């Protein structure tokens, strides 16, 4: 859908330039145009890109501070989870914590997802029944959906402004590891915070999302006593993503995928 070009200004500023390869950007690009120019707005111990320049001839901002995270010959490796430097999860808790802060009505003005918790639920339930009715569920996985869906303990009371991709390969970090910034907002919605933890329990598993969560708490992110556990079972829930994906793209080998994951 685009074309990546780096480069530097005469003053000596480095740029991203993305070029169009397709006839409808700005309409397939307003909403992260949109959530960029709020994230931008709002905060300030961390980077988001800012497009400064937004046409379809061209969308263009200056690149951010440091290097992804993980892997890019062979020299620069993905994290080592035997090796995780603190700072890593103190500062991602940082970042999200003011990123979920952002004030929601904010969004609700623009053309973002706005989901009150009860939205997100509704929204997890009606995902899991459509991706069903598609494809269908083994028993054992759909009843642990379900007793997660219909459990109140678990679900939290608030929603935020999350990023909703969150990756190594998306987290911007400095030489000590700390996260300066944050890359691909077209997830970016009003929504369970919960998304974006995901990625700490997938890639440095129950004892990085501990640390995540502690850091989240403490610099005063919405906390709940179940949060882990509703976390944990959201990534339960990741089969829906996969068979979503199937449906979209058509591919054959994510169906198969789909319906391996779906234990059917």
């Amino acid at each position: 859908d685009f074309q990546a070009v780096f480069a530097q200004d005469n003053n000596g500023i480095d740029w991203v330039l993305r070029l169009p390869r397709r006839e409808d950007v700005m309409p397939r690009t307003k909403v992260e145009k949109q959530a960029l120019d709020l994230v931008n707005k709002y905060a300030i111990s961390f980077q988001a890109p800012n497009w400064i320049i937004y046409t379809e001839e061209l969308i263009a901002y200056k690149k951010l501070d440091g290097v992804p995270a993980g892997t890019i010959g062979n020299y620069i490796w993905e994290i080592d989870i035997n090796n995780v430097p603190e700072l890593f999860h103190k500062s991602l808790g940082r970042v999200l914590a003011e990123l979920h802060s952002i004030p929601s009505n904010k969004a609700a003005a623009l053309d973002l997802v706005v989901h009150t918790p009860e939205e997100a639920r509704m929204s997890m339930k009606q995902r899991m029944d459509a991706v069903r009715a598609k494809f269908g569920v083994g028993e054992n996985l759909w009843n642990r959906w379900q007793a997660w869906l219909n459990d109140d303990d678990m679900w939290p009371k608030k929603t935020g402004l999350i990023h909703g991709d969150v990756h190594a390969g998306h987290t911007m970090i400095d030489k000590d590891a700390n996260v300066t910034g944050l890359i691909d907002w077209t997830e970016a919605k009003v929504t369970d915070v919960s998304h974006d933890f995901i990625f700490n329990y997938r890639a440095f598993g129950e004892e990085g999302l501990e640390a995540l969560i502690l850091a989240y708490k403490e610099i005063g992110g919405y906390y709940w006593p179940k949060m882990k556990e509703h976390i944990i079972e959201l990534n339960a829930a990741y089969p829906v993503s996969i068979a979503e994906f199937a449906l979209v793209s058509g591919i054959e080998e994510y169906e198969q995928m789909a319906k391996e994951a779906l234990e059917v």
